Formats: C-alpha cells, structure tokens, sequence
C-alpha cells in the first residue's frame, strides 16, 4: 500500500489540535506515493463518510450513535476552556466558574454537525447548576469565536482554539469539572487495505 | 420586514474579517425579531445559494462568473501575507519578497471552492516571476495554516487571518505588488424583500 490515495477527514477545530497536522506530515513523509485528499467536516458527516466509503479515515470526536461499528482510538483529549470577549466581566477574575455564566448567552454550532461535542457544553452547564441560554448558532467554532468578539455571548471550546486569537476575545481555563473535548481515529471495521493500515500505524507508531 | 428569516451565508475566512461580525451583531440589535440562518461556504457555494433561493444574501469574494446576475457592494479589501513555519529561512528576512519562495511548496485550498482567491494567490507569484509549485491541498485556509505548522509549505492569506496564531507559525507582509483580498455583499437582483432590504442598510448605513 505505497502506491494510491487515501481520503482523510477531520473536523474544523480538530486542524488545530497538533495531533492532526502532525499525523498528516508524518504520513506524508512515509508514504510520499500516497495521494492524501483532505476532507474537512463534522462528527456527523464524517461518520456517514466513513460508513458509505466516501472517507477512508477521520479524526472526529467519539461518542456518536453507532460508533461501535468502526474502530475508534484515542489520539488526544484536551480540557474546554471558555472564550468570552475582552470586556466581559468574568475576564477580571482570578478563576473562572461555569456559574459566573448562569444568565449569559452561550453561543454554539447547530447540535446536529456534532452532538457528542455539543452536548458536552450543555451538561458542563448543568453540572455548574443552571441550563444555559443558547443564542445565535454559527455553523463552526472558529464563526462562533469571532461572533464571541462581537460581545454576543461566550462559549465553551477545546483548549487548542484558543490559538484563534480574534481581536478582542480572550480564553480562560474552567475552575469546574475539567470538561475535556475528545479526538480519535476512526475507520471501518474489516477493512483490510494496506494503505489504511499504513496510516493507522503512522498514527500510532 | 421586522419580522422573519434571514438566510446570511459567508465564507469560513471572512468571518475573521470584522466586518461580518460587526454587520451580524449591528442586524441582530436593530432587528432582534428576525432570525438570521448562518452558513459558512466558499464563494462557488454561496453565489449558488444565492442563484437557488437558499440563500438571501453572502459576504463572498468578487469576481466569479456570473456575478453580474447579482448585486455586490464592497465591504473590505485587505492585504494578502505570507504564512510560514517559524524557521522557515524567510522568517528571518526584514523585508518578505514572493521571489524567495520561487523554490518553495506552496500549500492552497482547492481552487473551484473560491476561483477568484485562488488565482490572485497564483498571479501573485507570477508577477514576482515564478509559477508556483503547489502542494497538498486542505479544505480551507485555516485547514492549510495548520499544516503550515508542520512545516509543509507556505501560502498566502487575507491578512485577518494573522489573527490564527497557530503554534509555530508566523505572518509577514509582502514587500511585492500589494496583493489584495476582497469582500462584497451579495444579495439578488430584484430581490425586493424588506428583510433584506433592512440587512442592506444596516451593513451600509
Ligand atoms: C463542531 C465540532 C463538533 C464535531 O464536529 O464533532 C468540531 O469542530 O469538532
Ligand atoms: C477559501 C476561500 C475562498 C472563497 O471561498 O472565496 C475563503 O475562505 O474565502
């Protein structure tokens, strides 16, 4: 399997986690006759990817319905930290707690693309003691952190966004709960070609 | 049209521009009853949301085949910058001329997302004297500066993308040409909707 093409998928915020781009240059450099075509989406479209043989492998967030019919291994787990705009109260304080935020505004992506993910947010919430307003959805994380600049609320993201450093928002790590966001490999169960195996043992050597 | 939906599209850099935020935010107070629907989606994908009706009105990058069936209004123009690994030899340089990556893979996303922006980046090189060599492909420009990071490439960005400060990665004006990235607002010809007419002036007061 040195020879041919390999379709990998990863969610938006996962590119920014170093495990994914580290993958793809290691797998590159080891197999340089291996076409990569890259595919960027959510938990939701890269599940389906995979089960129809339109996505070969995906870094995506475990968890989903149905994922005992792939493989799933664990490749990192990062806390959530919030973001919140430079002006915003709880940026004064020394710790941050999820309560501060009991009546804020929480923006967020449409629950659909990710639930595992989106619904980790919520609970994190309801662990704090209060459910949390959602207002404006924006269709990724990156979108909702520079709707965050616009002072429209707060969120909750993993700690490697907080590299997406839009004017005028600052991230701060949670004193609850360590709410951690999850990435791992996934491809199909039995599928038995050498250039997929030649990945998954580029990404665990 | 103080009541109903908006459908409000844009692409996944632009919203690191400030004005889509600040039009976002700036619509959302004046007319708190309106819904606003976002999508993120490249040029080719937005100018065809808005040809089918599933869109109303996009933040896109002018000059696509057609655009003349739609209304465009500028809204920025930017300059275009170098991203690079931090110990790229260039990273060094006190001045950042293209010609010195007239030898360099230069990382891109695929250009039938966003003709327009794919072909400055390659005239860009052509008026410093070089056809470029053009790398792996990642879906979007924050996809292509995370493997920027792993030291893959180098591309050429709109310049509120240095506000993606992923690790390991640097920005730098272009001492050539003055490259520019461009942002309109794109709505219907004939669309006669007060909803849209009132996002309009709220984005041009
Ligand atoms: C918005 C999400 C959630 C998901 O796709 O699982 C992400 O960027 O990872
Ligand atoms: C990759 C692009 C090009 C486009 O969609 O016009 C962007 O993010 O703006």
């Amino acid at each position: 399997g040195e020879l041919g093409v390999l379709r990998v998928g990863f969610t938006a915020s996962s590119a920014f986690n170093s495990v994914v781009p580290t993958a793809i240059r290691a797998f590159r450099r080891a197999y340089p006759d291996v076409r990569l075509q890259l595919e960027e989406d959510n938990t939701t479209r890269l599940a389906d990817g995979l089960n129809e043989g339109s996505l070969d492998v995906a870094f995506l967030r475990p968890g989903f319905a149905g994922s005992e019919r792939f493989h799933l291994r664990m490749l990192s787990e990062e806390p959530m930290m919030i973001v919140m705009a430079e002006n915003h109260p709880a940026a004064s304080y020394e710790e941050i707690s999820l309560s501060a935020f009991r009546d804020e505004t929480f923006l967020l992506f449409p629950r659909e693309i990710g639930l595992t993910l989106y619904d980790s947010v919520i609970e994190s919430c309801r662990t704090a003691g209060f459910e949390p307003t959602i207002g404006q959805l924006a269709p990724q994380i990156a979108s909702v952190i520079n709707l965050v600049a616009a002072e429209m609320g707060v969120s909750i993201v993993p700690a490697s966004m907080s590299q997406v450093k839009v004017i005028g928002v600052v991230y701060r790590h949670i004193a609850d709960q360590t709410p951690t966001a999850k990435l791992a490999l996934a491809y199909r169960r039995g599928d038995t070609s050498p250039v997929l195996r030649n990945f998954v043992l580029t990404v665990f050597p």
